[PDB]
């Protein structure tokens, strides 16, 4: 519901990216849209696939990360989402870049993947698995469609520890507004990957590199009030902004990059 409504405006705050950014710290002079493309690059380093490999983009957004994958690495990409609106935009972006024969997007719920077993050489889940009610079932479906020796690269949120009473309400606003159905610590995350049948190969805590994205995204929204206001209204937009601004006050909100292999 959330996505179909506001995808247009958010996609555009990050050029075509619907995910956060990677900075060298708060005093970094990279644009939000630049920091978003830097995050795509950081996850590409965790996905050792080569030309002609077939990759599944779980939670594809409007397809810019997927298209970047096909351009840099030469992989065929099938992206899945649950927003029919996003899929139509993503497939046209692929037609626009002349990659329709390499990159396609279809409807699919990551918890019941509509693909045969071992049909993909790699899986790519950028900032999407926290929308899953049962994250373990999504990882189990991911391992199933991965061929033996296939690789997985996850970018996602994590909780670095328990939140103090004074920040309880800011966490709750972050989880309800951001659609964060699953949020766990790194230990609990690494354990699920193993329980799904995947052998962990990388684990990067990049929380400090991503935390600025919270504050800077709020500033971009204010600058984009013209695009957001008609779709929400002053009261709805002020709360959206506030959700981000409060989320930045929770230091236990982190971010991790994982890489795994199928046995
Ligand atoms: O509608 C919303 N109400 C919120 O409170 C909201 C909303 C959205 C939203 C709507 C359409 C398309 C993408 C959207 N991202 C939203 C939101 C949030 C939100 C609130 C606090 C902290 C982070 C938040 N983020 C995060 O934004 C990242 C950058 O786009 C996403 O990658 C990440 O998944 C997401 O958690
Ligand atoms: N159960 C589910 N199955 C598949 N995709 C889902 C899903 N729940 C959410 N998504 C999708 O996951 C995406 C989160 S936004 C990340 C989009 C893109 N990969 C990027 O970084 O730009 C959205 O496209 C949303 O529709």
């Amino acid at each position: 519901q959330m996505y179909d409504q506001l995808s247009d405006p958010f996609a555009g705050l990050g050029a075509g990216n619907i995910h956060l950014g990677y900075f060298d710290g708060p005093d970094d002079a990279a644009t939000l849209a630049e920091a978003a493309d830097r995050l795509t690059d950081q996850l590409i380093a965790r996905l050792p696939v080569v030309r002609d490999h077939r990759v599944l983009d779980v939670g594809c957004g409007v397809g810019k990360p997927a298209l970047r994958l096909a351009g840099d690495l030469g992989v065929r990409v099938v992206g899945v989402s649950i927003s029919e609106a996003q899929i139509g935009i993503a497939n046209e972006a692929a037609r626009a870049a002349g990659l329709a024969d390499r990159v396609s997007f279809r409807y699919a719920d990551a918890m019941r993947l509509p693909f045969p077993d071992a049909s993909f050489d790699g899986v790519w889940a950028m900032e999407s698995l926290h929308h899953m009610p049962d994250r373990l079932q999504a990882l189990r479906e991911i391992a199933r469609v991965l061929r033996h020796g296939g690789v997985l690269s996850i970018a996602d949120f994590v909780q670095l520890g328990p939140v103090r009473e004074q920040d309880e309400e800011a966490l709750r606003a972050f989880r309800s507004g951001g659609g964060v159905h699953t949020l766990t610590g790194i230990a609990e995350y690494e354990a699920e990957i193993a329980d799904a049948g995947l052998t962990l190969t990388s684990s990067s805590d990049i929380s400090a590199n991503v935390r600025p994205s919270m504050v800077r995204t709020a500033e971009a929204i204010r600058g984009a009030a013209d695009a957001f206001l008609p779709l929400m209204g002053e009261e709805g937009l002020r709360r959206l902004i506030d959700n981000f601004e409060r989320a930045a006050t929770v230091p236990q909100i982190g971010y991790a990059l994982f890489a795994a292999r199928r046995s």
